[PDB]
Order: structure tokens, then sequence, then C-alpha cells
């Protein structure tokens, strides 16, 4: 199965107008296939108004030095702290070339947020189904190491951050205009 994992709880009362603001850096990943061996830098800034998430992603192939971007759209569930999203493909003006394709979506849980760091599960699916999941931690500072509530709460879904893969490591390329400009 490319079953997403259980026991992934939103953050209670998270603040979302601190966490859907600015840009956020994957400093550690996990990508719950262990043949998904591809190395990746990401970063994204994620808007939020009127119960509807909008954001800009980025992601960098550091094995193939492409990069690529999307937006994604959807609505915030009632918790505050988890949306399912449609996403497109746009260029690096933010022009559409590529449609969302109805039939994949995403949904990201934030399940902990501290200082300048958070915890974020992402489930990828497809008609509704899941077709795989990830682990994502997040900065503002893309060389910073995680505030230690992130790590409790990986510890609860029994996860430790040593397994994850370490992005200060690779050798990425950001575009940061990209998403420092998003919506203005
Ligand atoms: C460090 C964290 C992450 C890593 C390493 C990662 C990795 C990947 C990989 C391996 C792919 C497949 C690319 C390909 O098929 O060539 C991908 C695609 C994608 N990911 Fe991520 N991901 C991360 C976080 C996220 C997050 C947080 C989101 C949403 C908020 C997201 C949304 C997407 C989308 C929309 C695609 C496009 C799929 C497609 O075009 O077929 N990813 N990512």
């Amino acid at each position: 199965p490319g079953e997403c994992s259980v026991n992934v709880i939103p953050k209670k009362n998270l603040d979302k107008a601190k966490f859907f603001s600015g840009t956020w850096y994957e400093t550690h990943y996990l990508d719950m296939d262990p043949q998904a061996t591809e190395k990746f830098c990401f970063s994204f800034a994620p808007r939020e108004s009127g119960g509807t998430v909008k954001e800009a992603l980025y992601h960098f192939n550091v094995d193939s030095k492409v990069s690529f971007y999307n937006t994604g759209t959807g609505p915030l569930e009632s918790n505050g702290a988890k949306y399912t999203a449609k996403f497109n493909t746009v260029d690096k003006k933010g022009k559409e070339i590529k449609p969302a394709d109805e039939k994949y979506s995403y949904t990201v849980t934030v399940i902990e947020a501290a200082k300048q760091s958070a915890l974020i599960h992402i489930c990828l699916q497809e008609d509704g189904k899941d077709i795989g999941d990830l682990y994502s931690v997040l900065n503002r500072n893309k060389n910073a190491l995680p505030n230690k509530k992130i790590k409790k709460a990986l510890n609860k879904v029994s996860l430790v951050l040593t397994k994850f893969v370490v992005t200060k490591d690779l050798d990425c390329k950001y575009d940061d205009k990209f998403l420092s400009s998003w919506q203005k």
C-alpha cells in the first residue's frame, strides 16, 4: 500500500496568522517510502484567508538540477491546522503552465509549531486514495536545527529525527523571490 500514516494529529490552536505567513524551509524530511531516495530541497509560502489556503510551492531536484514551481489551493479544516489542496504548475513568474489535475490532491497537517520551527505531514492522494506520505521539519532559517518541541512531536508518533534526510547537507538552489513575492 501507499498508505498514509495513522496518528497524525493537527496542532491544537495553531496561530494561523503566524504559520500562514512568510517563507518556510524544509530542513529535514522523511519520505515514508524507503525507496524514495531522490534528494530534494523544498520551500513554500502558505497563506490563509476566509478558510481557504493558497500557497506557493518550490522544489529543487538536487540530482537533476531541475526546479519546479506549483501553487496549491484548498479549504482549511475547522481545527485550523489541516488542509487539503489541489495544485497547478506555474513558471517562475507565477503564470500557470499546466492546470490542476483533478484526480490529485494533498493533505497537509501541521503537527507542531514552536518558535521558528514547525512539523508538518503531507498525505498525497489520487482519486481520494492514499498514494504516499512524508513528514517535513520546517524552519524560517535554512541552516537552523529544530526546536525540541518538534522532536517531542516526532517521538509521540514513534519517529526520531536521525532517520530524516538533512536538507542543509544537500547542494540546494532556492528561488526565494518567487516565495517572497507571493500574493504581492
Ligand atoms: C522536504 C519536504 C518534501 C520533499 C522532499 C518532497 C518531495 C517531492 C517529490 C520526490 C516529488 C515528486 C517529484 C517528481 O515526480 O518529479 C514531489 C512533488 C510534489 N510535492 Fe513535494 N515534497 C516535500 C514537501 C511537500 C509539501 C509540504 C507539499 C505541499 C504543501 C508538497 C507538494 C508537492 C506537489 C504539489 C508535487 C507535484 C507532484 C507532481 O507534479 O506530480 N511537497 N515532492
